[PDB]
């Protein structure tokens, strides 16, 4: 796809603080900071795995599919292709 913006981990690593907490899931990054007081799970959970792969931490609670679609709302961009291939692959790979 075009237009969309591709972010890298090296960058996200920056916004790894409460002020700006990001999380990568399903080879896709989203805005957690905005979904800090929206997540029916809490904040610590997110922070716990802020600016880092939370595939397991995500699939652990087998996030409902409705979430995979809800995320769209709180979308931010995509995760660099060279980044995803940096840690095998966050959630699935095929
Ligand atoms: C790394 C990040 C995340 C972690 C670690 C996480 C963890 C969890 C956990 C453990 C639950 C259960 C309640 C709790 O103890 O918190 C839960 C539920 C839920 N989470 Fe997350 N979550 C994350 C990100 C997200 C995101 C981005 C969304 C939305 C896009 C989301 C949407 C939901 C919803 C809707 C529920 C209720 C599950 C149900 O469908 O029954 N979560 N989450």
């Amino acid at each position: 796809d075009k237009d969309v913006k591709y972010y890298t981990l090296e960058e996200i690593q920056k916004h790894k603080d409460s002020k700006s907490t990001w999380v990568i899931l399903h080879h896709k990054v989203y805005d957690l900071t905005k979904f800090l007081e929206e997540h029916p799970g809490g904040e610590e959970v997110l922070r716990e795995q802020a600016g880092g792969d939370a595939t397991e931490n995500f699939e652990d609670v087998g996030h409902s599919t409705d979430a995979r679609e809800l995320s769209k709302t709180y979308i931010i961009g995509e995760l660099h292709p060279d980044d995803r291939s940096k840690i095998a692959k966050p959630s699935e790979t095929l």
